[PDB]
């Protein structure tokens, strides 16, 4: 009944930075929210723990969740390799939005991005499923290690992750 909350403890070249928490909109996109929740807890035997944010573009977004190829070409969901676009009820309204990365229609896996700006051109193309609840300061700090082309100057990792409450 209560939307679940998940957390990521972020490190920069192995050094703790801080924690980002997210509210997952299970009330509006339950199947997508559940995939991210389970990847965050690792309860299916695979997930986000130890993965990195491989592409960070200041003023745009930080992208991660590729735990099979570590570069933006991999990932898999709890439902199989890919899963469908659940719905496009929620929009990319500004910094803090959590949304699914994809490679075309109906190709969601495990990759996700956190908006650091409004990305309205993505509406109806990428499934929005959550928002940052605490630690937008930590996202902003992360963002400073990106670049115009997305390559990061230090390695930004999810050192730990899980479910709160
Ligand atoms: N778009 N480039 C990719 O290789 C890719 C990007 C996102 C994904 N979820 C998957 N599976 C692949």
């Amino acid at each position: 009944m209560v939307n679940p909350t998940v957390f990521f403890d972020i490190a920069v070249d192995g050094e703790p930075l801080g924690r980002v928490s997210f509210e997952l909109f299970a009330d509006k996109v339950p199947k997508t929210a559940e995939n991210f929740r389970a990847l965050s807890t690792g309860e299916k035997g695979f997930g986000y723990k130890g993965s990195c944010f491989h592409r960070i573009i200041p003023g745009f977004m930080c992208q991660g969740g590729d735990f099979t190829r570590h570069n933006g070409t991999g990932g898999k969901s709890i439902y199989g390799e890919k899963f469908e676009d659940e719905n496009f009820i929620l929009k990319h309204t500004g910094p803090g939005i959590l949304s699914m990365a994809n490679a075309g229609p109906n190709t969601n896996g495990s990759q996700f991005f956190i908006c650091t700006a409004k990305t309205e051109w993505l509406d109806g193309k990428h499934v929005v499923f959550g928002k940052v609840k605490e630690g937008m300061n930590i996202v902003e700090a992360m963002e400073r290690f990106g670049s115009r082309n997305g390559k990061t100057s230090k390695k930004i990792t999810i050192a730990d992750c899980g479910q709160l409450e």
